[PDB]
């Protein structure tokens, strides 16, 4: 017998309420940061690198290339670079899940920090895709950390970034080609997965790893809701962990038990999500004190 | 146990030639088809499917959308048809290893049939992502089976193709999402994989299942050659889901090969002494395939 009583928005709002939904985790993707004008860095950002001649346009992002020519990362890091941080009522809807004790962690493949900026602290949070937020020299017996405003002072300042103790490169704590997923990444993920009630899988397409497979980690019970502008992850069986096992969303089969898809903008989703749990006058009032106070920063 | 003298072409073709291998498995991918025309169905074909008003753009390979709106699938099937069938030399470098008598199985994440143009049987092939060689009416008491040049025409006329006994849908064998893999590899896969004396792995980034998963089911000491366009692994960590080790101090039964299926397979025929058999039947099935 399946946990929700319906397998629509509704149905996950009752379930959040009831006593067997204690652990939420979120899987959040690109979807949640266009609303604060974060462009999408995987999915024609490439057109003003002219000077460089890469040798194939995804080198600019492979480790291996980026230590012996890290200029062309780092003048298109100039360009990109947000010119301000301001968190979305996604992030702050995780935000309210926190304050309400029902976060048990969020995964992001953002590299933004919006969901620090937005309130998340370091124990709430895997980067599955590392972070803008710190930096490290890159010589092995050295590792020295440098925080995003030193990042963000020699990017601006068009210095290649330089270690202060040993004059070796220091590069933005985000995965680049070649290089592994976050320790981090696989130490959470083999107990979170245990533990977790309902996965809340927002503005991600569910085509890059990790999350593309990390959804079939989930208990087969574990109801889960994609809030996103179009449906995604309907890729078994091609994508799960295990062969033979259907671990893959299912919102349309004749088997659909346990999956919900609400179609539109993250913010609106989120919005309408926390209309149904009496969350909305919270969630309204969390992001305009927030936002208040980033304008008066600023 | 070291089973190659040496981690090289060289080594692999003496095993080959050696008594100890006699059953070579092929796991072949969309890169053993590229030089013949036949686009990578997975990795920009998103941008013509904005023409279909689809819900999802994977909309279009989805058992459950396609059963209800099967036009769309149909019409993308009508533009992708493949202009000509002329299998590559890496196509005909596993039939010449069925001829031969090493070939134990030739294991395909291609729909595009051009292991069965150049002569491989059903009995050599497990087309674990199907093939549109064979179609079938999609209802379970029916199944009437429908040949390629059936479904072509069906596709070339417009026609929704509807089975001629009960008038339901009829599909290519290909894979859909949604679907299960087929019976054919959970037979197949469970005994071959004790029997291999040698994977040849050709076009493929091990990316999805089963090949994701089938890289590693060979015994530990089982040779395996990767002959592949770009190296194991390069759009790790994002597109990757035991795995190969080429270069490491432990190192002792992995080779890779880096460059075109076709000039691999020219260069292990080479060490064969296969190369002229190899080069008079791709020019004699071509010069056939031409004459029709
Ligand atoms: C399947 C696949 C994977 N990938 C892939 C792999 C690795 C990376 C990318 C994409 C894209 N990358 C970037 N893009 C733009 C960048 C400039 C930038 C971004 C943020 C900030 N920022 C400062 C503070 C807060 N945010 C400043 C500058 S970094 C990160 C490496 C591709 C291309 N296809
Ligand atoms: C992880 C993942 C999986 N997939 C995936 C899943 C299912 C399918 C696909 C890809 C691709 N599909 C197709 N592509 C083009 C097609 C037109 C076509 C192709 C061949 C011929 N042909 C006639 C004779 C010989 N070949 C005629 C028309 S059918 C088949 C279903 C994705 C997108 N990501
Ligand atoms: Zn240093
Ligand atoms: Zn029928």
């Amino acid at each position: 017998e399946r946990l929700l009583d319906e397998l629509t928005l509704e149905g996950v709002a009752r379930y959040m309420q009831s006593e067997r939904c204690r652990r939420v985790i979120c899987l959040v993707g690109a979807g949640i940061s266009t609303s604060a004008g974060i462009p999408d860095f995987r999915s024609g950002l490439y057109d003003n690198l002219e000077k460089y001649h890469l040798p194939y346009p995804e080198a600019i992002f492979e480790i291996s290339y980026f230590k012996k020519h890290p200029e062309p990362f780092f003048a298109l890091a100039k360009e990109l670079y947000p010119g301000q941080f301001k968190p979305t009522i996604c992030h702050y809807f995780m935000r309210l899940l926190k304050d309400k004790g029902l976060l048990l962690r969020c995964y992001t493949q953002n590299i933004d920090t919006l969901e620090r900026i937005a309130g998340l602290e370091q124990e709430d949070l895997v980067e599955a895709h590392g972070t803008f937020y710190t930096s490290h020299c890159v010589s092995a017996s050295c590792r020295h950390e440098y925080p995003l405003s030193w990042m963000k002072e020699k990017i601006f300042s068009e210095v290649t970034p330089k270690c202060e103790d040993c004059q070796s490169l220091v590069k933005p704590d985000i995965v680049f080609f070649g290089e592994s997923l976050p320790a981090r990444f696989f130490s959470c993920m083999q107990s979170d997965f245990l533990k977790v009630d309902l996965l809340l899988v927002m503005g991600t397409s569910l085509q890059v790893q990790p999350f593309a497979s990390l959804i079939s980690k989930a208990p087969l019970s574990t109801p889960r809701l994609l809030i996103n502008k179009e449906k995604a992850g309907q890729s078994d069986p091609f994508l799960g962990m295990i062969m033979g096992l259907g671990g893959g969303m299912d919102f349309d089969s004749k088997k659909a038990y346990r999956d919900v898809a609400w179609l539109g903008e993250c913010d609106q989703g989120c919005l309408a999500l926390a209309e149904l749990l009496g969350w909305k006058k919270e969630l309204e009032d969390l992001v305009r004190r927030e936002h208040a106070s980033i304008d008066a920063q600023s």
